Parts: C-alpha cells; structure tokens; sequence
C-alpha cells in the first residue's frame, strides 16, 4: 500500500470522532473528458424531452428525498457534523424546491411576447447546455437541489464538484436523480480536487458555471469562466448584521438571533454575525444572549437534544481558532467561550466577542462557526455606517416596529435580502443571491429558472 | 495612441493625452460622490434629463453624424440613423424605465414580501468604435434610469465621439460626474475595474478586449455584460423571396461598411436556388459606390482604421491561399484612405481558418447546402452565436430555424437588427446578458428581496 495524491484528496472524515470513515479515487483527465462526452449526448436528448417527462421526474425526486429523509440526514451529519434535525429539515427543503420548480417552471419559461411590425416577435427561453455547479459541504443537499430543479426543468443538463469532504452527498444526489428517471448523463457527479475544476470550464462543451462556497475558489472560477466567455452565479460568504433597536420585541430577538448566528453550528453564509445593538437595549439584549448561548447542548449532532455539532473539518476549526486569538490579541473581549474544547472531534463552542477595537483584522472577516460580534451604536445612522463596513453583502436583519425605520433599514442595507423582525431564510419562491464581494445573480424564485437559458429574440417578419 | 484620424484621408485630425492613475482616482472619487445623491432623484428627474438628450441627439444629429464620420468612416447617412436610434432608446427607457423597476410582491406568510431593484453604483462601460453613440446610448438611458453612475472608456480612435456623449448629458442636465468619459488607453482599464468604487461593468467589442475585462471583473468578484463579435449566418431555402434576400442580405453584409457583430457574414444557400442568388448578389455587391463617406451617394466608404484594413486583407490573402476563389473584389483599393471592396468568396475548403473568423469587412462567404439538417449545422459551426437570419416561408422550416440555430436572435424573412423593445445579446463566444427591453435596465441594478414580519 501507497498513499496517492488521487486517492487523498477525497474522503468522508467524520468531524464528530475524527475518524476516516472512507476515500476515494479522483477521476482522471480522461475520465472526465469522458464524463463530458457523456452529459454532450445527453444532452441533444434531454433538450428534447416535455416539461411534462421533467415535471413527473422532479416529482419522483422529490417523493424520494422525503421517503428517506432519515437516511440521507445521517449521511448529512456523518460527513460534515449537522445535526441530524437540522440534516432531516434540508433534506425536506431539498424536496420542497424539487416541486417548485416542477408546479412553475414550465410557466416561468413560456414565450413572451412583445408587440412590433413583425408578424410575431418574442422572447423564448433555451437550455445553454452543460452547466457546472460547484457547490459547498454546508448545505450539501439543499444547494445541489436548489441549483439541479431549475437547470433540468429548464433543460439543461449538470456536472457537479462537491465539496471534497462530502462525496457520500454527492453521490447520493447522482444517485436520487437517477432514480427518480432521469436519463444517465443528465446530471453526473464529479468526484474531483479544486484544481481539476479548472479543466471542466475550459471545455467548450460546457457552457455556464455556478458556484456557491468562499472567495479564492469563486475568484478562482469566476476569473477562468470570464477568460473563456462564460457566465457565473456566485452566492458567497457573508457578514449579515443582525440589528436590533428599542421597538423591537427583544426577547424573540434574543431567540431568532441565537438560532441565526447557531444553526448548521454557525456555518451559514446568512447567519447572524455581527450583532448592533442600539445603545438604550443593548445591556439588556447582551445578558440575554449570553444566557442562550450558554444553554445551549454541545454535543453527539446524531443525538436529539444537541444545539452545536462539531465544526466540519480541522481546517475549519483552526480557523475559527486563528481569528479569535488573533483578536483577543488585539484587546477584543471574550464573554463567552473563545477556545476549542478539550475533545474528540472538531468541537468549538459558541463564542461572544465584545468591545472590538477599530481596526481590528475580525472587523472585515467572515466567522464561519458560531461566534458572534457584538458592537453597540447611539443612532441609525451609525448602524447603517456599522451594517455596510463589510466587503461583503448577503443578507441582513433589523428588528424595529417603527415604520419609517423599517424603509430606512430597508433602502439602505447593502445587501442582497433584507429581513425586517426575522432572521433571513431562503425561500424558492423569492429570489436569492449576494451584491459586493458576497457575489452576484440570484437563484430560485423566476430568476432561479432564467440564470441559465438562452434568452432568444425572436423576430418574423 | 488616442487619436482622430480621419479613415478617409488617412491623416492625423488630433490628439489627446491620456489620464494619469491619480487623474482617473479623482473621477472615480467624484462618481462615488455624484452616486451618492443621483440615487435620490426621482424618476421623473431622470425621465426629464433623458427627454432633454433625446431632444438634444434629434436636433443635431447632422453635426453628431459628421463627428462619427469624420472619426471612423461610416457613410453620413448612416451615422445620422445612428444618432436617431440613440435618441429612440432615450425615450424608450424615459417611458417604460419606472415601471420596469416597480417593487414586485409575490405571496408569502410575511406581512409584505417583495423584490424592489436598486442602483449597484458606479459602472464601468467599455464601448467600441464602430458603433460609437448608439452603444453608448444603448448601455447609459437604462443605466442612469436605474439611478447607477458610470464610467466609460470608449475607443482610442473616437474620442470626441466619447466627449460629445458626455457633453450632450451634461447639457440634458445629468449632474456633473453622473457620467464621465475617460481618454484612456487599454491597459489602464485594469486599474478602474480593480477599483472598489467600480461595482460592475460591461463591453461591447471583441474577444480579446472582453476575455480580458470579463477575467479582472471575475477575480474581483464583479458581474459583467459582454456583447463581442459574430460570424451571423445568413441562409436561404428555396421558398424565400429571393429578390428581397438578395437587397436586404447585401445590406446586412455592407452596411457600417461591414463592420457590424450582427451583419450577415455566412450566406448559406440551398442548392435549389444557391445559382440564382449567388449571381443576384454577385451582381448588386459589384455595383456600390464606392468613396467618400459624407456623400450621400456613397454605399461603401472606408474601413476605421489601418489595422482593420490589414486584418481583413491578411484573412483573404491566406484564404485564397488555401484555396477559396474570389468572386469579386479581395484586394484593397490603390487610392488614399482605409478603402477594402465589397468581395464574395467561394469554395472555401473544410479547415481553413477563415471559416472560424470574423471578417468586419465587406466580405460574404458564400456556402451551398443540400438540406436543413445540414444548414443548421453549418450556420452552427462556429465559435460565435450573435444573431441569426434566415429565409422561407414554410412554416415548419421556420420552426426548425428558430428552435435550432444557435443564437441570441433569430430573425426570419429579415436581417438582425436591435430593438429597443426587445432584449438583445449574444451566446457562445459572443457573450452572455442582455442589453434592451426589460432585460436592459435590470442588468445593472441589486435586486434586493424584502421580506417583513
């Protein structure tokens, strides 16, 4: 036996226990060059199939994701340490955008029509071809469906990059598709290192490229994509202020905030991150969250009752470890938590940083565990000045019940979603995407459908 | 480098001095600035200063058509056409530009969900010359209707074409710095993309200009717009009225002197009729005016600048090197100015590199097809998608056109042309977006989801 760079890259490494559970074997360039040949044929027929063949597949994709929710969950929290409810609710997600898009995406993609001297003039709405989806360990099922319903309703077909710590996902989502009928070569999974995506855009087969994760590999993507002529969606990290000021119902703030900043054990580009809190409620909602934060179960994420899995991977928690010395340092200070536990697996503990110097590296990062930023401000203005100061610009979420705050907070926000009195969510019946350095275009909603189509002029005379 | 020079007389009309890094910062600055407050106008403002350059593009249009002659050679005639056009997408986004933008609500168990569309901020334009004012127009009436700044770096060869655009907002009332024109040369467009102030940009040109602008912006992690080159079929089945195919195809590949991403460049002829047409088109090619492009008599003037003139020249000398016959013309004119003939080529043999290329000349390759199947594959066989014309007045051969061909547009029993009312952009290595229509003016803009308990 002799480890090789291609059986290494690969592998289900269980965050909770530090074991590894399972490799596997990266595809060869010519394995892929095959995969491409593959998905090409498929193609020429898939493009011909009715909305109909495509509605009745969704549906037998989504019938499945929720027969064996449980099972899939447990692949979900093995791979990448979500709890097993959180696991068992995206996969119902999963399902749900799967018959979104089968119930409204023939309607999203109908002609329209336009009045001129032609005889008939219009707009309709072709698959581009193979589109490539990169896609992130954090919501490993949910942003593969997300992506997957709309492009195949529309006719496209999909190779995947997974990350590399959830293939089991990965394969499971090959796997579902098939299943549910559609045709091998409509949608494959890549099993894949970040430095073979590279080869994958520049084939001329492949059309379009999507990718939801972090700077470097978007950067990265997105930078090659252009030099060839070929359109992105990029959904990247974020650093959501949560903003809560006197009007607002501060024990439900208290409540949505810690769930915000907690879920997925703090790894969501649209947690709660950084919390600014007008100056006359500010003590008052700091001792309350310090309190829920305290209570909450570290723990086994298979286990009901645990609130905080592990961290995904070492990297991960090295990380999160890094960043927090590195402002304590700095003069931050540490409410709560601020240290890896004394345990087996990748365990981190919901963490509060207070009084943050300016200047301060922390001010401009995304924590991507679960570790809050707490800053106080005198006026909406400065929460404003506060809530932008980021490179980046996902989503945010202001708790007032005072209206003409509510529109200021609203206009002013530089973010792609601005949730007023709740925590963001995504919803497939609104559209979702980032603005600045957390991205551009927009999934789900109509916009999920058009991302990648051929939108046709059409002109007779 | 930036420079008038005249393409008819082949001389040096003057020069302008590129800005400096430190020249271009403050007009990034004064953007930032001018953003800060444009974004608070109404719409009604805005509707009023897009009617005012309307009225100030129709009621010159004559002294603009000169500048654009003068600058890059399209016949006078046309550059007046140009700058009505521009003037028309004015008023388009004037009146339809709010309604467009209007939040849309859709259900949900919040009190008020919706999607409202706000400005990005400052944008970075990178236009072409062989366009000069209608591109521009194109890209800034959405744009500043939206409530965005931009920037524009327009061709090193039209720069008083990119000062009159800049002149012509100013004087319709758009706030100083609203939208400033940059003398700047290539290279330094990096430093403005590269600019945290600069939130997206867009580029009507070619492939190497865009593959490189489109890079940066993806590094950055900034969207873009690209509208490059095209190398437009033109096909022709036997049910077509041929005598119109033949007048509306021979403008189509002649018109901008044939410096146009949307002209027809791949005639591609049913053999049913390929014999008829081709003498038909061989016959009205061979008879334009050649000359002086602010006469009005003039079809044909010259070509922009001495590298496109090379260019096409090389692309024919190695075509008919290959093996291609020339039809007519194929060789540039002995007389003073950038002037290349209408010229057909024939009989191109399969791997020649021209039948990949873009010729932005008045150069029609001319290719004869047994069937439809083999028609869609040809007019397909490039690396391009623009637009698409095709002719027949068989229901179901249109169906097959329309469905099959690849490209942003298919016009049947018509040439490709852009609409304001309509979307319009490329596929392929023509590009990705859409500018125009609804697509226009939502291109450039956050559209941001509410979502209220």
């Amino acid at each position: 036996l002799v480890p090789r760079g291609s059986h290494m890259a690969i592998a289900t490494i269980n965050p909770t226990t530090g074991e590894i559970c399972q490799r596997f074997k990266a595809l060869t360039p010519a394995e892929i060059d095959a995969k491409l040949a593959k998905a090409q044929e498929a193609f020429q027929a898939y493009r011909r199939t009715s909305f109909s063949q495509r509605r009745q597949w969704l549906e037998n994709a989504a019938a499945i994701l929720e027969r064996d929710t449980s099972k899939f969950a447990e692949i979900m929290t093995t791979e990448m340490g979500k709890t097993h409810q959180s696991a068992i609710a995206e996969a119902e997600k999963s399902a749900l955008v799967c018959r979104y898009y089968a119930e409204h995406g023939e309607q999203f993609l109908a002609n329209e029509y336009t009045e001129t001297q032609a005889t008939e003039s219009y707009v309709c709405y072709q698959p581009l071809g193979i589109l490539l989806a990169v896609m992130p360990w954090n919501f490993p099922f949910w942003q593969v469906f997300r992506f997957a319903a709309p492009a195949l309703m529309a006719g496209n077909v999909a190779v995947l990059k997974h990350a590399s710590n959830v293939p089991q996902c990965a394969l499971a989502v090959e796997a579902i598709l098939e299943a549910a009928g559609f045709p091998e070569g409509v949608f494959q999974t890549l099993l894949i290192g970040a430095s073979q995506v590279e080869q994958v855009i520049k084939d001329p087969r492949v059309k379009a490229a999507t990718l939801t994760g972090s700077e470097p590999a978007g950067a990265s993507l997105a930078s090659l994509a252009g030099q060839e002529i070929k359109p992105t969606l990029l959904e990247l990290g974020g650093s959501d202020p949560f903003v809560v000021f006197p009007s607002a119902d501060l024990d439900e703030a208290v409540e949505v905030g810690t769930v915000a900043r907690t879920m997925n054990n703090g790894q969501s580009c649209i947690a709660a991150k950084r919390f600014i809190l007008h100056e006359a409620i500010a003590a008052e909602f700091l001792e309350k969250l310090h309190l829920k934060f305290a209570s909450l179960k570290i723990g086994d994420p298979m286990a009901p009752e645990t609130d905080i899995g592990p961290l995904a991977t070492e990297g991960i928690l090295q990380d999160i470890s890094r960043q927090v010395d590195q402002a304590v340092a700095a003069g931050a200070k540490i409410l709560l938590g601020g240290r890896p536990l004394d345990r087996a697996g990748y365990f981190y503990p919901p963490t509060i940083l207070t009084e943050i110097p300016p200047g301060a590296k922390i001010l401009q990062e995304e924590l991507f565990a679960p570790v809050a930023m707490v800053f106080t401000v005198k006026d909406l203005d400065q929460a404003i000045a506060l809530a932008n100061d980021i490179p980046f610009g996902l989503g945010a979420s202001a708790w007032t019940n005072d209206p003409a705050e509510q529109q200021r907070f609203i206009q002013e926000l530089d973010a792609g979603a601005v949730f007023i009195n709740g925590m963001v969510k995504a919803d497939p019946r609104l559209p979702f995407g980032g603005t600045k350095r957390s991205g551009y275009g927009r999934e789900l909603g109509l916009a999920g459908i058009r991302t990648f189509v051929n939108a046709k002029t059409v002109w007779l005379k």
